[PDB]
Formats: structure tokens, C-alpha cells, sequence
């Protein structure tokens, strides 16, 4: 894997890589979104490979924007801590 520090700044590489990774960024990046990623990134204290980073940041902004509409909350309670299982698909 490959670790890093939360002192990185946004640049063209962010949109360039994201666009190639499979993410089309239209509107500028928000602070809540950026801070969120850094919050879990530093809180995790783990390491992720290059490919893992592309997928993490990709699926994060991909599934994040699609959900970002009315109000991202989803308060159901009674959960055993989900590990992001059961990915999306076509379902037929």
C-alpha cells in the first residue's frame, strides 16, 4: 500500500485523475466533502494502494454526488457497523 499526510492541496491533478478514474466533476469541491475524506483518512490510520485510492475517491464522489440531493442522513439506528458491503449493479 501507500500512506500519506493530510496536508495535500487540490489541483488540476484532482480533476484530471478523477476524470480518468471514472468521475466527472462539474461543480467545485465542497469543504464538508474534502474534510470528511481527510477525517476518516486520518482517523483510520491505515494504508491504501494507488488503485485503492482511485476506487475509494471515485466511488466516494460517485456514490456521494448521486445521493447528495435532499438531505444525506439516513437515520435507521440499530446497525452492526456496515463495511460498505453489497455493491451496486443492474439487477435483473
Amino acid at each position: 500500500m501507500f500512506a500519506m499526510y493530510p496536508d495535500w492541496q487540490p489541483d488540476a491533478d484532482f480533476i484530471r485523475l478523477a476524470a480518468l478514474w471514472g468521475v466527472a466533476l462539474r461543480e467545485p469541491v465542497t469543504t464538508e466533502e474534502l474534510a470528511s475524506f481527510i477525517a476518516y483518512w486520518q482517523a483510520e490510520g491505515k494504508v491504501f494502494h494507488h488503485v485503492q485510492w482511485q476506487q475509494k475517491l471515485a466511488r466516494s464522489l460517485q456514490i456521494g454526488r448521486a445521493s447528495n440531493g435532499g438531505l444525506p442522513k439516513r437515520d435507521v439506528n440499530t446497525v452492526s457497523e456496515p463495511d460498505s458491503q453489497i455493491p451496486p449493479g443492474f439487477r435483473g
